[PDB]
């Protein structure tokens, strides 16, 4: 305990020797509280003007406008230790699942070279400012790496000095860049080498992309079974048990040499024992500790969430199939039965699921799954917005299943070929495009973010009448050659490019689409179909409203307003790619 965190604590305590005070009115119960010290400082959303000026009808939709305005009593929760039978079910399943993921993969260390490219082309690794300004600067230096080396040698010693989280249903724990590297060195392979790919994991979708998710849900639908189940967990990261953290750590069993010790240290020191600096305006910096809950990089979090979610869902399948009778204790015969289930049908059972971190869709063997709730509830993976022992409401139609904030439509092209297209409430799409994260943006940068959104809409949401039109308008209003930008790059972002959008559509939807047998390129945008105009209205379209018809009719005037603001640049008119504007 304090042997493992004390060094980290004692080091912080000393850098504020004229401040340290053990405030006796600290609000922590579930989190251990060590002390405090003096600080004073805070990033709200800004509106993207290029997008808003070209989406005027939406200036009066409260669902769009409210998205741009404005529980920490959930992070301070505690989950009960699972029963012995639950713990055995999890240990056995975790062992078998690491083996399966490892069959065609080699754990390996990631390198500074790799980490250095990441920071120069910008991911969201989540660092802090201090001694160097940006993340870009500290990597270019040589002193930072000497710091890294020190901590690394300490990790091999089995101690830790500077790996401390900073808190800030979305609470992010940013770490200093050095700690991020040591985490990425040890565990980056999980993301970098696609361990949770559909090919390697059977349930996973890592790197598959929105244009593939709908086809994958449909492939699951083709299996014999009962309803499709899509239970969200109530605050998944706050319900990761120490038992989950120990079963994740069994990935080190597949490692060797330096890598194995470095990985064990990350699991032992930064995951199974955590030290966090949280601000408290009453402004002190509280130094609290905790062994449980999900702390890690957003990207290792994703891989370990997918892993533990796969594990829980295999066990819920086992329960619905009556592989084990009770979670209180597992008979020696029940252990063998579980083990032989995994060996005999485990891979088939994984192919019945689509899992993206804390998000899942299961098509179990039959509807017994709906009331198989004892293992799920005991593991602490308590379902959101339904009573604890109330049976799951399944879905009969794969086109109604929620997954990764989307639903999927089946859409028939004029030539018989079949698109499965992603979709969500259009107010959600327009409200997100109207928002820029960070201030300090030039007109040019703001314009290039709008163009990223426009190109995503043309690629993913082309079947929505208002999004094809607004996307054509934004791309007409931003200089033809200006490059699309984004301040967090997830899966596959084929819209981040200066190439012709019809050429990308053809590559993504026809050429590279393994569900399309005929590879005939499409020759214009008019070949590319829309949802039915009632289906479009159901998913939030403004077609049929007066405000919308005036906007479409007078779009060239909105385009010209934005062209005037940006200035005398080279523009393309994309509106004639649509039938109604083609004279
Ligand atoms: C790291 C990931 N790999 C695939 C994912 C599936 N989810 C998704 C959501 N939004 C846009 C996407 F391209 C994909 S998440
Ligand atoms: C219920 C409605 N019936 C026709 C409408 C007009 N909206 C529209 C726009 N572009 C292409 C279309 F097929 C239809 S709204
Ligand atoms: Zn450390
Ligand atoms: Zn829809």
């Amino acid at each position: 305990n304090l042997d493992i965190i004390g060094k980290r604590i004692e080091k912080i305590k000393q850098e504020h020797e004229t401040s340290w005070h053990y405030d006796q009115d600290h609000p922590y119960k579930t989190w251990a509280y060590h002390g405090s010290y003096e600080t004073k400082q805070t990033a709200s959303s800004m509106v993207n003007g290029v997008v808003r000026l070209l989406t005027k009808p939406w200036d009066i939709i409260p669902m769009v406008t409210q998205m741009a305005m404005t529980f920490k009593e959930k992070v301070d929760t505690r989950t009960q230790e699972p029963k012995e039978g639950t713990k055995k079910l999890m240990k056995i399943t975790a062992e078998w699942l690491w083996k399966e993921l490892g069959k065609k993969k080699t754990p390996r260390m990631c390198t500074r070279e790799e980490f250095t490219r990441k920071v120069r082309s910008n991911a969201a690794l989540g660092a802090i400012f201090n001694k160097w300004k940006s993340a870009r600067e500290a990597v270019e230096d040589s002193g930072f790496w000497e710091l890294v080396d020190k901590e690394r040698n300490l990790h091999l010693e089995g101690k830790c000095e500077t790996c401390v989280y900073n808190m800030m249903s979305r609470a992010i724990w940013y770490m200093w860049l050095g700690a991020r590297f040591l985490e990425f060195e040890a565990l980056g392979f999980l993301n970098e080498d696609h361990w949770f790919s559909r090919e390697n994991s059977l349930s996973g979708v890592e790197g598959e992309g929105l244009h593939k998710l709908g086809y994958i849900l449909r492939d699951v639908s083709k299996k014999e079974g009962g309803a499709m189940y899509a239970d969200d967990t109530a605050g998944w990261d706050t319900r990761i048990t120490l038992e989950d953290l120990k079963n994740e750590e069994m990935v080190t069993n597949h490692m060797e040499g330096e890598h194995k010790k470095l990985a064990e240290a990350i699991f032992k020191l930064t995951y199974q024992n955590k030290v966090v600096r949280v601000q408290r305006p009453t402004t002190v910096m509280d130094i609290i500790s905790r062994r449980d809950q999900r702390g890690s990089g957003q990207v290792v979090t994703y891989g370990l969430n997918t892993f533990t979610n796969m594990e829980a869902q295999l066990i819920r399948q086992m329960e619905g199939e009556g592989v084990f009778k009770s979670i209180q204790h597992l008979t020696v015969t029940e252990e063998i039965a579980v083990k032989n289930w995994l060996v005999r049908v485990g891979r088939e059972r994984l192919s019945r699921m689509a899992i993206s971190g804390d998000d899942c869709v299961v098509k179990p063997l039959d509807d017994r799954f709906a009331s198989a709730l004892t293992a799920l509830n005991d593991m602490g993976k308590v379902r959101k917005d339904i009573q604890q022992w109330e049976p799951s409401r399944g879905w009969n139609d794969w086109t109604q299943v929620p997954f990764c904030s989307h639903h999927f439509h089946e859409l028939i092209m004029k030539d018989g070929r079949v698109l499965v297209v992603p979709c969500r409430n259009q107010d959600e799409l327009i409200g997100r495009a109207r928002i820029s994260q960070g201030a300090g943006w030039s007109l040019r940068e703001t314009a290039c973010l709008g163009k990223s959104y426009a190109q995503m809409w043309s690629l993913m949401y082309f079947h929505r009448r208002d999004l094809r039109l607004a996307a054509n308008a934004i791309c007409s209003a931003v200089p033809s050659h200006w490059v699309p930008t984004s301040r967090t790059t997830h899966a596959t972002h084929e819209w981040m490019t200066t190439e012709d959008m019809l050429t990308v559509w053809n590559r993504v939807w026809i050429q590279e689409n393994p569900w399309m047998e005929d590879k005939t390129p499409v020759e214009s945008w008019e070949e590319i179909p829309y949802l039915g105009k009632r289906e479009d209205q159901w998913c939030g379209s403004l077609i049929g409203l007066t405000s919308r018809a005036t906007w479409a009719k007078n779009i060239q005037t909105a385009i010209n307003q934005v062209r005037s603001l940006i200035g005398n640049e080279e523009y393309t008119d994309y509106m004639p790619s649509m039938k109604r504007f083609r004279r």
